[PDB]
């Protein structure tokens, strides 16, 4: 058979923090440090299908913070796509797993998930996750 009821999930790991206004965000974050964060993501969740994860893309954003005493806001992130993720609830043989994007993202990235409807500027925890469906009704298998 084929399971045609998997989804692709766009995932993003985020560290938002403030730095002295005289500094730059690329004194604090590197492509390499963010790629190492991607390497810590759990790649064998019960909800994971075949084909693993896309190439990770590090990003570094910087803006002066109007509300801060002379600080800049840094947003250091790494994003990748989980190609094939189960839909619904999944029983692994011993217990149930919720494969909805929120619980799945929190298990795989290990940080609190926020809907894309919530902007970075309105999020006040330092470390957090994004996850949203980028493709539905994909094969669970690599064939
Ligand atoms: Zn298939
Ligand atoms: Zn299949
Ligand atoms: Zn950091
Ligand atoms: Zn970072």
């Amino acid at each position: 058979g084929h399971m045609l009821d998997c989804k692709a999930v766009a995932l993003k790991w985020v560290h938002q923090f403030r730095i002295p206004g005289g500094d730059n965000c690329n004194f604090y974050c590197s492509y390499d440090s963010l790629y190492q964060q991607f390497n810590l993501w759990k790649k064998n969740d019960a909800c994971q299908g075949a084909d693993g994860f896309s190439t990770a893309i590090p990003k570094i954003q910087e803006a002066p913070c109007s509300d801060c005493p002379g600080s800049k806001t840094c947003i250091c992130s790494v994003q990748a796509t989980a190609w094939r993720v189960r839909n619904g609830k999944w029983f692994d043989g011993q217990q149930w797993f919720d494969c909805d994007v929120k619980p799945y993202t929190e298990r795989v990235l290990g940080r609190r998930w926020y809907d894309e409807s919530e902007a970075d500027k309105d999020i006040y925890v330092g470390y957090y996750s994004r996850g949203f469906i980028s493709n539905d009704n994909v094969h669970c298998g690599s064939q």
